[PDB]
């Protein structure tokens, strides 16, 4: 379990400020959320993003397509029960129609928690994201490093920065979302568990693993980096090389 | 046939293209979150008025603008551009003339409050005429009509309300649009597309939004299936 001086260095060179640029100018899920926010109540918008995140696994389509499908469905839609809306949404969806019973059960669980929260409580959770993290681990009964829990924090942070008009960095303590592709890329580097491997990279670089996640994913896909400054693009090309793609 | 497809997409389809796919709209949504509303709109007007004879792609230019003004205090827009353009990647050409144009519009903008801007959003033909007057341009100037178009974007974001562009404002007529139009007609794009608009009920500045994603092999995956299907038939017709 060797570390990586070169990954630390490039990620440090990019910085949280670089990850923020990628998140807001490249990440297509962010843009889907920007659209829904313009067509939804702010409080409901944030809660829907939490609920959606909790069922964004074993999809029947591309993740980006799924988040756009969510954004179109809830745009201009009055939601009373989040649980009842997903009951109608998922079975008729293109991109998420497997394991609907299990996923609806998950939304049922979180729905209680969310019913207790005001918009000010959510602004509170944005200002203190480890608290949300811990509260989601509680209500869902999942591991600290559960890919779906940490992804839900990440997406909550996207929604909040849109809704609350300010950027707050993710906590260093929240691990990277370890889905199959992140395991795959990481395994080319090490046999160490990705969440542990990338926590150390994050700690040493000063860039939280949830912001590191934002740097990696465009490089795994088909990203348009032209919104970014030449210096940032150059660093991302170096990162691409160091990851072996 | 072109009329029928465009009528089918409609202003509402144009709106979704603008708001989900258009890369300038994306850039402005970014800048809006990092500026105060009144300065945001004013910056967009001034920028548009110097968005000609670029030294890069238009979309790259709008991102470069967004990046430059993100979180930036602006005391004089004219002063800010005197710093910005000479060091720019994508607009390092005809800087003296462009700075002169910003000097001219800055005087007009300085008179305007956020409420005055919202009134120009409600009367976009008044803004068009106003900019032709202060800038000394043509009615079918690409740069002037595209300035009203981007002002519309900025205003939609800042005021959270949609008002369709006026039917009278012509399409921005550059070399790319002349290429497309010449496969369809010999008439001047500005005239042809005005007629296409009256007949389809879709103002020409909204029609502009339909063509460019198609020109540029844009990703239409954000859009509803039915709209994406209408756009693919448009792509065939236009070639």
């Amino acid at each position: 379990h060797h570390g990586s001086r070169e990954l630390v260095e490039i990620i440090k060179g990019i910085g949280i400020e670089g990850a923020k640029e990628v998140e807001e100018k490249v990440d297509r899920q962010f843009y889907a959320l920007q659209y829904l926010f313009r067509h939804q109540d702010p409080e409901m918008f944030i809660k829907l993003v939490i609920a959606n995140s909790l069922v964004s696994y074993q999809l029947t389509g591309r993740g980006e397509d799924w988040w756009w499908e969510f954004a179109r469905y809830f745009s201009g839609r009055e939601v009373d029960s989040i649980w009842k809306a997903y009951g109608e949404f998922l079975p008729k969806s293109k991109n998420n129609r497997r394991l609907i019973e299990a996923k609806l059960n998950r939304i049922r669980k979180v729905e209680g928690f969310l019913s207790t929260l005001t918009l000010k409580d959510l602004e509170g959770y944005y200002k203190n994201m480890k608290m949300l993290w811990k509260a989601l681990i509680k209500i869902m009964g999942s591991r600290e490093d559960s890919k779906t829990i940490v992804f839900t924090v990440k997406m909550f942070g996207y929604a909040s920065r849109i809704a609350f008009s300010r950027f707050i960095p993710y906590p260093m303590e929240i691990p990277i979302p370890e889905d199959l592709r992140i395991k795959s890329v990481t395994s080319k580097l090490t046999q160490e568990k990705p969440t542990k491997f990338w926590m150390k990279i994050g700690q040493e670089s000063g860039v939280p693993p949830l912001h590191i996640d934002s740097l990696i994913w465009p490089l795994l896909g088909n990203a348009d980096l032209t919104p970014l400054d030449i210096e940032l693009r150059n660093k991302l090309m170096k990162l691409t090389e160091l990851l072996g793609l």
